[PDB]
């Protein structure tokens, strides 16, 4: 056929979806799937992350999608009316730094993206703390400074979703509200895809957007389950909260992103809602439900650091979705050895921002096109990147984990956290050698291995074994 | 006709239509239970485990905690009764046996030690079988070391229902024994939501913290019946790490404002914690931040530290009927009443059901509930002084179960500062009536409007029983 | 006679008494009080020449607070040449005055947003105001420090020119330099001022001897009012002086090192304030609880040392916490009942007065010395500092509102400087219950007068005997000047 | 006559100085160690009469444990006829010894539970073991505490007889009782004993002058073993003594009061505790931390203040917080590098040993004394106090393995007693990451020797070049022993 199937229906699928409908008006594009957020470029910013080659990519990408939002909002919005409502629920950022963190992320990730907005030209101000909008914080728990990103906003994902869904159906998009099971190729080439129904489906492109369960589902093609780096389930916990005066803030307010991609952030919301997130954990195997220590977490951070105000303010849902978490800590984005067979995912914390540019490069790809330069190291069908150093890995794991501590925040004798830091050093550093002698997995991964089952440790020996076989 | 689809209602509902074959019971509510507090509960068989000194100070306590051992005795019989309607399948209605009470220092000594000591007596002076027990001897529990128990008390036979399966089984007992489930609201005493009207010679009103609010629209009645509020409390399901459980339910003894802290036993990997209290002037539906928050910290401190990495299933919300006069109102009027039952109604449900069918049978039903008749002036079952005190105390309480750090000279500057502005609102409010501590931290706290509501109230009651 | 005696040897007593003996050399000048300088401030300080790094919002609210600090930046300018004036008595082996030229301020959470951050803006307004050399600087080029990063800064602003002296040299320094002009040390306490046909006649002291004198200088710290009180009408025309008892520690650091600029945060709860101050030899001086006492207090509360060395762990540096305790040092900031200090002439001819200077009669004591001395020789002194004349009705410098506001604020602020963690309503809660009490004692204790926060806060929580003494005192006062 | 001359003038000293003075007409006895008795413990004791007080659930399961547990319930039996004779050389106004006949032992939970639990468990069945008299109390029944209710005991215990003397009033009363018995004080310290032909010859005074001597008993406290170590062979025959420095503090409470009894918990992370010592006057004595040093250190840390201030008034009494502290002392615990005392006879004729007592050398004292002057006399004294003559191989009281679960407990503890407040995770994770780094410490200092878990946790953090010299030690141990 020259039919397309996307497999996936979030924010990537949709997203896809839209855009090769409204560009291929002649082709049959069929969606697969059954029933905060930033657009986060510079608030993502991290040291760390700016300290790689890969990572100054990421980011660099971040930013070209920034770009591609207002046109995009408006095309989607076009194809509704006013009683839709809006998708976008703010334009602008403020970033707080306060002492609830460790210095060694909060204090250098605060002057990495003052550094980051000034290399790209965006328009941004150091602000006085006491101009900040509604912030009602406990002052043992107040920000000291604050930073305004102009033209860096939120969406409502849920309005999103309804404008992406309806901008599908009106560009001729077909919705076939069942699951893939198998990813058909032979002689090099997709066929198509089996549903869990038992039907086939025929395609000449298929486009994976299927989340955490993208990898598992192209991994089953010969050979593919060494050359397609494994994602994990990074479990987020968020909240809608319905504030105790009906207010809300006219600015997304967030912190750096915290000890092990973690990170905290109010975006309001229309209708006296707004909502926090959002905690992040790599689970070896998926979760739907959030633990009380990720809740009580979540909610001691806000009503600290943001306004106290929340404390009496109504619960409304605590939400739980799967970050798609790379093993090797980056997206996986474009073709592959089989003819027709797409990939979009592994994109963690950012996937829903990068949504709009990952769509016109994976269609600019289906058309014979280059997509959009410096995409290429993200080549789905790949070796684990290496993107830093063993020894930047272990310090990061460390630093990562004393945040844990400096976050909460503890009380402790002085003297313990200098022993902690000493004592962590070890273990990490004799995990990393054990689990292979080319690959390091980044800290957010290491965490979990480290606190996993004997067998779940062995089971990545061996992964990491085959794939350097596979690859050298 | 039974106006309210919680325990109460259902347990009345049940004992009517299992007594009178010969006459047509309507029970009235919805599945949704809106603030219902029956499915909010865990629910502990509260007895001894509910004893305070302050309760036991006061005659009218004494007379509350007899009917709670009496009730006590009715549950292994009534729980037969109602599990004899189902098959394995429907699952038990009873999940634990016994109680371990903990004493910590997450807490004021003031109430917490105070309460401690009255449980132990009152247990002897009933010869209730019990056990102060080694905390080393307590089987399951993970407590962090600064939040850790240092004495417990086993109570023998004091135990847990899931109120879930209850509520079930006595649905289904219900329509067993002829009654008919008719969901829709009460509107006027009965005029249903739905516009109808059902004709009846008797009306049971079990519409938990609304059954005075629908019994007062009557004649006379807005000030010969008392007012009851919001009890609001917040309680969690939670799915275990490792689907382990306690075999008996664990608690504290009652805490400031009447929140308390326990672990209820369930089957399936969960285990239910709660609760917290919170009287509100209005309904509220949904827990605060600041309730989820308290609940969780104090579970995986005092309780078992492993809950910390459990998955949360679901936050409950439920309105314990608080009285305004700190008493239930069960029995007839000038028309019966069964509420006000604040934490302890499901408890006394089969003891409190078998006593208004009694009496609708022209007998006099438990002895010892004719001060709880649902028409009379405001009990005052404490000193003005007593209250005053108490009302600090549990202010203060709120500090020492957060736990706060605080500088140590400003609990005594904050107990100081305390007395003059409640001494000052209690005078206020009425010269013969003052509400409880639950009650008048509330008002305290509460728009001026609402305060001279109450005062306007207060004036209405004494002109009419006086 | 033409004999001065001194009374106290204190910074202010000696810097006067070396002033009038190098002014004077035709005349015996004596300066009274003994080596064990009982509840003496000056030994007990680091001590910071604090100008800019004493300014608050509340203090340059006020006219009377603007006043006192353009003396302060006046004070500032006499020390380089004071100092070496000082050293010049002496020998390389008498050690150096001066132990810092700059002041580094910090900003953290470990305090109340209403202080803090009011004052940090309120510094940094006062030096663009004046044109001093300064710079706000990145925290990470903060020498030295190794704060508790749940304690840290995220501010800090480099003051030049602003620094510290070692307050035991410079006592020695002041001595030696009296003894070099001519001046006599007896070392005994007055006990009682003589006076008759509204003239001095001398000082009887604690040994029962009489020391004749045509001029007598009152500088006896926070014992001055007492002194002069006793004297016909005196009680209700100078303002009552209270003792703020100040705790101070002497540590020799860990790995000998030390910082090599003042370290400090801006004033704090009731005057108290977080500083270290540079010494010589291994050794660092970290400061300073403050408490008004209705009563002098010699020693230490276990509450204070915590609080002094707790703040000085997490929010200057860790290493302290195993370093070494060499000394806990008590003494007594004369503390005026009307906020401004005592510095001038009596309605008793040859009588004058140097008290009440609270946190900084060590700062201004060159141009303090240098304006008594101007007024005993017929002169005019210094411009600003008529207004702070020691005999006087008591100062209203803040309306009762602005003193209630403040008095809340400094209670409030006692909890987030511990800091304390507490549920989120009880702040609120707290703050509604301090109003009402505070008012309460404020119309009590007069109709005109309302004492400054830090006493407001020490009468509040003494007995009922002692605020019924003061309510008495503030009408006494008001009788006699309206 | 034959000459005795007693090195160090604390507890262990004097009292043995007092029983070779009463009991031997035929020599002349002369005690050095200067009126400063620097490191002293004795000055720095409160102190308890800790027999029962003392019980850990880790000390009563070892053998050698049990044993100097039974020599101190000996001990307590001595104090009363003791006490007696050293008031009777005085008159009323030298004041009491005693200053308390009962204990109360408090349990609260600002601890581990794997300590103060398993010690309190531990002292309730030595006290029923010995028949002692003693009785578990109402916690609203012990007289004055007022601790914050977050850090409230739970449950008391009532200890009959066992009570405190006041140590400065003890030595006072010592060295009056040495002077009326005939014996000598002479402050200077020893510098060198001179030995030949295996034999004393007397004591190098560090004046210069040299003493006469057929018998020297050492009781330098931790200066002890240094000073015997310098004789041929010694250095590796007597067990090294290190300083157990501990801080205590006199405060002047709010009102005057005092409890009637001493209030005390169990030993606690790394031989430190919580005690308050009733004193006469209106003064409480509080203590006492514990660190042992690989070198000896005369003043407080900074830390070592605020964590004994914090407990006292918090678990003991708010009202502490409010009151004025009088003094901070220090002095050195002698601490065995093998857990046990150094007590009687060595290879070198003349030469005795009384040191490396701990916690409880002032307490065991008038028994100790009496074995060694009895030992001295040709008699056998005490029996069971064989098993610690001072010239021995090292004692292992213990498997490697249950100091390393020591060792982990107490650290964790230290945590516990802050009380510090972390993520419920962190403990289990710094469990699990503290044990491979003290077994590869204890595998890597010896094959043979474990230091005690006190001991072990100075090394873990000291330098280096210190850890390979306590190899070094312990190799030449093995090589001199086996
Ligand atoms: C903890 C602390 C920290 C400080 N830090 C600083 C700082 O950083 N910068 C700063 O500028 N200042 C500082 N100060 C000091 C402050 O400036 C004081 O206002 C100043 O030292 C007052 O000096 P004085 O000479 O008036 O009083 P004192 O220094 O108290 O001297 C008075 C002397 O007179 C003696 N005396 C009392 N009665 C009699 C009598 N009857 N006869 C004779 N003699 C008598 C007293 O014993 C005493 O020695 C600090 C003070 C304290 C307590
Ligand atoms: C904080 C603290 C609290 C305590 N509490 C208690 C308690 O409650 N109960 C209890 O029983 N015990 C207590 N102790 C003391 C403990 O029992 C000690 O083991 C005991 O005091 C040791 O006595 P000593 O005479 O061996 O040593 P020390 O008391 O140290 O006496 C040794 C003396 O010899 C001197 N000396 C050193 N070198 C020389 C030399 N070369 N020549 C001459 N003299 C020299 C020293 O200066 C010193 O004065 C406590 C100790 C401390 C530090
Ligand atoms: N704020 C970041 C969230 C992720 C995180 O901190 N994970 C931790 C770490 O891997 C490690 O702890 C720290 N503090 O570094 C580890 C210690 O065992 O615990 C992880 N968190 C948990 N992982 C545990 C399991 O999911 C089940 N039980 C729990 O309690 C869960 N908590």
């Amino acid at each position: 056929q020259t039919d397309v199937i996307v497999v996936g229906n979030g924010v990537l699928g949709l997203s896809v979806g839209v855009e090769i409908a409204r560009t291929r008006p002649d082709v049959r594009v069929t969606l697969l799937g059954k029933p905060g957020a930033m657009l986060g470029a510079f608030g993502e910013v991290t040291a760390h992350a700016l300290a790689s080659e890969h990572g100054r990519k990421k980011h660099a990408l971040a930013v070209q999608a920034q770009r591609l939002w207002p046109e995009w909002i408006e095309s989607l919005e076009a194809t509704g009316t006013a009683a839709d409502g809006r998708i976008k629920t703010a334009d602008d950022t403020v970033v707080l730094l306060n002492t609830v963190g460790h210095s060694a992320l909060d204090d250098a990730n605060f002057a990495a993206v003052l550094t980051a907005l000034k290399e790209a030209n965006a328009p941004h101000e150091e602000i006085a703390v006491e101009s900040v909008d509604w912030i009602d914080p406990d002052p043992n728990s107040r920000p000291l400074r604050a930073l305004h990103i102009e033209g860096e906003g939120s969406v409502d994902s849920g309005i999103l979703l309804a404008a992406l869904e309806r901008s599908f159906l009106q560009a001729g998009g077909r919705l076939h509200p069942v699951d893939a099971t198998e990813i058909r190729a032979s002689h090099g080439r997709v066929e198509g895809v089996v549903t869990d129904d038992g039907d086939f489906l025929p395609a000449g492109h298929v486009v994976v957007a299927a989340g955490a369960r993208s990898q598992r589902l192209v991994a089953a093609l010969p050979g593919l389950a060494h050359r397609i780096p494994r994602i994990y389930d990074g479990v987020g916990v968020s909240a809608l909260v319905d504030t105790w005066d009906g207010s809300g803030p006219a600015t997304v307010l967030r912190t750096s992103n915290r000890a092990f991609a973690c990170g905290l952030h109010l975006v309001p919301r229309a209708g006296g809602s707004v909502y926090i997130g959002a905690t992040n954990a790599v689970c070896l195997e998926p979760r739907g439900a959030a633990s009380i220590e990720e809740t009580v977490f979540l909610f001691n951070c806000a009503t600290h650091q943001l306004h106290r105000g929340l404390n009496g303010s109504e619960l409304r849902k605590v939400q739980v979705g799967s970050r798609p978490a790379p093993i090797d800590g980056f997206p996986l984005i474009g073709g592959t050895s089989v003819e027709g067979l797409w990939m979009l995912s592994g994109t963690y914390r950012d996937g829903l921002h990068m949504s709009p540019l990952l769509a016109r490069h994976v269609v600019s790809l289906m058309d014979g096109g280059t997509g959009v330069d410096g995409l290429r190291e993200f080549r789905p069908e790949r070796d684990l990147i290496s993107a830093w150093s063993r020894e930047e890995i272990l310090d990061d794991v460390v630093r990562h984990t004393m945040a844990t501590g400096y976050e909460f925040p503890w009380r402790l004798p002085l003297e313990w956290p200098h022993m902690m830091e000493t004592f962590l050093q070890g273990p990490f550093a004799e995990l990393a050698d054990r689990l292979s002698d080319t690959y390091t997995p980044p800290a957010d991964l290491m965490t979990a291995i480290m606190f996993s089952e004997r067998e779940q440790q062995d089971e990545l020996i061996a992964y990491y074994a085959d794939v350097h076989r596979e690859w050298h």
